Parts: structure tokens; C-alpha cells; sequence
């Protein structure tokens, strides 16, 4: 819905999209006291092609209704253009397990993949199809709680037939998911890096894939190694997936 | 932690309708404890994240408090069928028991049950909890003499303060409001506010200075403090602490002349 912009105090810049900066602000509705929001901006919103893309991302999140997805709040579609959402107090999730990688427990990791699959999953039922799942577009609002924030060529990320093909379903998701998986046990790194985007391909083919990480449960690297399979039809379903890793979550919590 | 294995709850008749389904009887077997008769909250819709995420967040809210006119959480089955486990109220909804004995209660019994629901709110009220939907609906009848508040689930449009169905402001003061509302349907033997009259023009008759009339019966002392509970301007409703003072005196009063 469109909101007032004296309803917004924009503050402090909180990160930097792909159309601009990312503040923190309040909004004052009649409704709720005044609530901490996140502010998407965008530099050049004056030209009406790039205020198309950037409001696309808008009326994509409106139709969805998840604990684990982020929610739109409003939109301002005067110049300057603003998107209004909630704000994961946390950051963005790369950053977030680079800087606690020594005090993040394995259990929290798993949960993070967990929550995301039921996000997923929720898309899924929806037969909607995100082309961009990577821990790029994950937020964290707190240290037990993640969720997908971005609806806006990622080689590294994409499955075979989405860059021989530049098919993109809902088996092409779940690639991306298991890669976005590896990125969490790995503490916000990057797959195949120093790898060129025109190798990473060749390696797929040949039948290589992402390493099992460090400290990585077997169960959910075998989870990773079913995400990628060649064949997309071979690949699991995101209710299976939310199911094996709430199974696996439960026998870290138990180990521990 | 308040998860209870399933195996445990022998699943009985159901006893009503709730917000999100059906609520039925039926029976735990605790470990320690001898089999207890129980209230088993189900949810239809369950399957959609969001709508679990509500359903359990009122057994997560119940389990805040301990009070003896507030339904107690016994317990929660997280997995599908999603279920919430509470202190079961043999005579069942606030507004079937007083129609049905409608002829049989006496005005002191009326004025006990607002006074002990007034008791759940001020102790609420002591835990800066906002209820938003105080209303007869929720309110079980454990005993002849004992009332609960019952449902935490939480449009009801004709129990609703003007600020909250101008402003969807829900506050300690909105809170009040609702409760003389559901003191008005105690006197009235559970007769519903606003009967016939479309949700819509409700706020119109409100801001013309309209209020529900006096209940037949009612000590003027009683309706005068459902009409300070109705004050346009929240600032000037009465807190729950004052209502259950005022509230003491009255049923002392009505006691003393009986
Ligand atoms: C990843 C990046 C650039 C910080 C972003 C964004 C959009 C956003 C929505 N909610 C929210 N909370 C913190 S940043 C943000
Ligand atoms: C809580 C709610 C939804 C008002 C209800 C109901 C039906 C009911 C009858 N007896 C009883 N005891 C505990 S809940 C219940």
C-alpha cells in the first residue's frame, strides 16, 4: 500500500542494494506506535524503466504471507522512490556468519536451513519460482530467526540447465537452496571461489560438486549432494527437504 | 517446556468452536499426576505457516500467566494435528450458561462474575498484556461460582473502543472499553450488543454519544461504571485496578441487601 512520506523518518544506512542504499527509519501510522522499518532507495527511480524494476520487487513480495519471508510494509512511488519493509535487525546473513563464526553452534546452522526450507516450501504450495536463492538474500531479525528478503549472471549458484538452458523451475530452486545450504556451513562462503564462471560449468558436467564442509553432519551434505543432482527430476521437493532437516536438527540438539 | 506426547491425550467429544477449530474434551495421562479431564484446542487450517504461527503463539501467551480466573495451559502437540492442551471448564461458554439459567441466577452471582473476570484483567493489566478481544465469547464457567477468561487467540467490531476500529489502536484503555461491554452482556444474560444493527454503523451511533442501555436489574452504581469504561477519550476510562475495587464494593452492596 502507498504510505505518506511524513509518516517515514528516514535514519541511519543500513546496507546497499542493487537499485541503492538501504536505511533503517520509523514509520508513525494511526495504527501501531511508531515502528522501526527498513528503507530501500534508488538512485536513479527518475528514469521509469528503473523505477518499473525497482517496484516489481514490491508488488512480487505483497502476495506473500510467511514467518521466514520478509514483509512489505509500503511503498512510496513518488521521486525519490522508497520501499518500505520490516527490518531484520541482524543484516544481511553472510556478514552476519562471517562475523560469528566461532560463536555460532552447529545447531543454529541447521536451523537456519531449516527455517529457510519451510520459507521455500511455502513458495513452493504457491508454484512460485524465486531464481535467486543464495545466503545473499537472507536477513537475520535475531540469533534464532532468518528469512528470505530479496525478490529482485550468479553461475556459481545456478543449476545446470538453468545456464545451458536458461531454464529457471522449481527443481532449479532446490540447486540453489543446497548451494545456499553449503554457504551457511561454511560461515558466508562464497562456492567455487577463484574458480572463473566458464570452469564452474565443466566441473558440474564432470560430475564435481561443493565439498563436504567442516563440521558438516554426513546427513546433510548427502541432503546438499541430492540438491544437486544433474537431472532435475532426480532432485527432492521442498517438503521433503523441511522434513529430513527438521530430522537433522533434532539429532544435533540431541548430540548436544 | 510445555510439549506433551500425543500418545498421552485420549482425544474426546467436541465441546465447542474456537478461532482457529474445533475444541474438544478429552483426557491427559501425565506421568506422575492421575488421569485429568482436559480442553483440547484444534486448528483447522494448521497446514499454512502463518496460521500455526498464530495458533501457537496463544499457547506460548497462556503460558505467561497463573491466575484463578484465567484458563490454564496444560500443554502443546507441536506436530500435524497441532493441538493446545487447557484446564477443561465443565459448564462450558459464558453466554449458553447464563441464557440457560437465565431465570436461576441471582443479580449477586452477575456481579461475582464481573468481579472475577475483572480480576484476571487487572492482573493482566499488572503484566502490560493487551487482550483486544474481552467479550462473554471468551469466558468459560468452571463453577456456579467461578468464571474464566479463556481464549487469547486474537473483527469485533460492536465490543470494540472508536480508536480501535478508527485507528486499529488496541491499548490498555481499549482493553476497558471491551470489558463494559462484556459486564453489559453479563447483566443482559448473555444477549449479544448491538443486535440487528450492520457492523458499520456501529462507530456513527458511538461518536453521536450513543451508548448500550442500562440492563434491567442493573444497580445504577454498575451501569455508571460501565459508562466510565465507555468514555470517548481513552484517557478518561477507569483502570483495572479501580474497576475491581468498585466492582468488590458493589457485589458487597447487593450481598448485604440480599
Ligand atoms: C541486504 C541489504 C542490502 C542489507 C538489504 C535489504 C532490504 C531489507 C529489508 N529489511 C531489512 N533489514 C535489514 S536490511 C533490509
Ligand atoms: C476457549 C473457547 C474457544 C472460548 C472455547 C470453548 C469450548 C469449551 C467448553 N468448555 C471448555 N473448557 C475449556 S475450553 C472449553
Amino acid at each position: 500500500y502507498e504510505i505518506q512520506r511524513e509518516r517515514i523518518e528516514l535514519g541511519r544506512c543500513i546496507g546497499e542494494g542493487q537499485f541503492g542504499d538501504v536505511h533503517q527509519g520509523i514509520y508513525m501510522s494511526p495504527e501501531n506506535p511508531a515502528l522501526a522499518v527498513a528503507i530501500k532507495t534508488c538512485k536513479n527511480c527518475t528514469s521509469d524503466s528503473v523505477r518499473e524494476k525497482f517496484l516489481q520487487e514490491a508488488l512480487t513480495m505483497r502476495q506473500f504471507d510467511h514467518p521466514h519471508i520478509v514483509k512489505l510494509i509500503g511503498v512510496i512511488t513518488e521521486n525519490p522512490v522508497w520501499i518500505i519493509m520490516e527490518l531484520c535487525t541482524l543484516g544481511e546473513l553472510r556478514s552476519f556468519l562471517q562475523v560469528r563464526k566461532y560463536s555460532l553452534d552447529l545447531a543454529s546452522l541447521i536451523l537456519y536451513a531449516y527455517q529457510l526450507s519451510t520459507a521455500l516450501a511455502y513458495l513452493e504450495s504457491k508454484r512460485f519460482v524465486h531464481r535467486d536463492i543464495a545466503a545473499r538474500n537472507v536477513l537475520v531479525s535475531s540469533n534464532d530467526c532468518v528469512k528470505l528478503g530479496d525478490f529482485g549472471l550468479p553461475i556459481k549458484w545456478m543449476a545446470p540447465e538453468s545456464i545451458n538452458f536458461r531454464r529457471f523451475t522449481s527443481a532449479s530452486d532446490v540447486w540453489m537452496f543446497g548451494v545456499c545450504m553449503w554457504e551457511i556451513l561454511m560461515h558466508g562462503v562464497k562456492p567455487f571461489q577463484g574458480v572463473k564462471n566458464n570452469d564452474v560449468i565443466g566441473r558440474i558436467e564432470n560430475g564435481e560438486r561443493l565439498p563436504m564442509p567442516p563440521n558438516c553432519p554426513p546427513t546433510l551434505y548427502s541432503l546438499m549432494t541430492k540438491c544437486w543432482a544433474y537431472d532435475p527430476s532426480r532432485r527432492p521437493r521442498f517438503t521433503e527437504l523441511k522434513a529430513q532437516l527438521s530430522t537433522i536438527l533434532e539429532e544435533e540438539k540431541a548430540q548436544q
